[PDB]
């Protein structure tokens, strides 16, 4: 029903869907700067402490604040003095909600954690973004019985997502760079010391995503 104006024929990620809050995540870390002691000018971060962020503080809690990544991340991982930071307020507005309500009812760390997992995951929260019928749903996420056992399925089939996103799976982690190979996503999570988001990855004629999307355009 609702499709990504930038890919005019693919569907929209449920609201919910952890893939999108993955890239709701990078795209606003990957545009936080921070000065400490010897620095001349704020920096971005990396994609390695983009990494560290989200296992060590956004795994961890639903809602990050600027103090946790102050205290928590530069202080105590990377023993800086003192820090400052910009392209945040007070906490951060992003949250993987999701991956915290799952791994609650799955009680399973590595199964969250696992990447190759996502196909299984997307289908849950597609599936109760769309059914609130209990028994539809159980009719869907019994092909899972072999993964989860009868208490999990207990509270995923009275489990509901509501709301539909702006961006399809495509879009945010299907089509690739022509030079570099890398989707959007890709990007968020690593681009060097540039830092690009997702608005300026878009427009960027240095790279094909632009193109892709005017190709898909009627």
């Amino acid at each position: 029903s609702n499709f990504d104006k930038n890919l005019p024929n693919e569907k929209v990620l449920p609201k919910h869907s952890l893939l999108y809050e993955y890239f709701t995540v990078y795209n606003e870390l990957t545009k936080v700067k921070y000065v400490t002691e010897g620095m001349r000018k704020p920096a971005f971060l990396s994609g390695e402490q983009k990494k560290a962020i989200v296992d060590l503080l956004f795994k961890t809690n639903r809602k990050v604040t600027v103090k946790q990544l102050k205290e928590d991340y530069f202080k105590k991982i990377e023993c800086f003095d003192s820090v400052e930071i910009s392209g945040v307020e007070d906490r951060f507005n992003a949250s993987l909600g999701t991956y915290h309500d799952l791994l609650k009812i799955i009680k399973d760390k590595d199964f969250l954690d696992n990447e190759e997992n996502e196909d299984i995951l997307e289908d849950i929260v597609l599936t109760l973004t769309l059914f609130e019928d209990r028994e539809m749903i159980e009719e869907r996420l019994k092909t899972y019985a072999h993964l989860f056992d009868d208490k999990v399925m207990k509270q995923l089939k009275r489990r509901r997502y509501t709301g539909w996103g702006r961006l399809s799976r495509k879009l945010i982690n299907g089509i690739r760079d022509k030079q570099s190979g890398k989707t959007i996503l890709d990007f968020l999570k690593s681009d060097g010391f540039a830092n690009r988001n997702f608005m300026q990855l878009i427009h960027d004629d240095s790279l094909t995503f632009k193109e892709d999307i005017q190709k898909a355009q009627v």
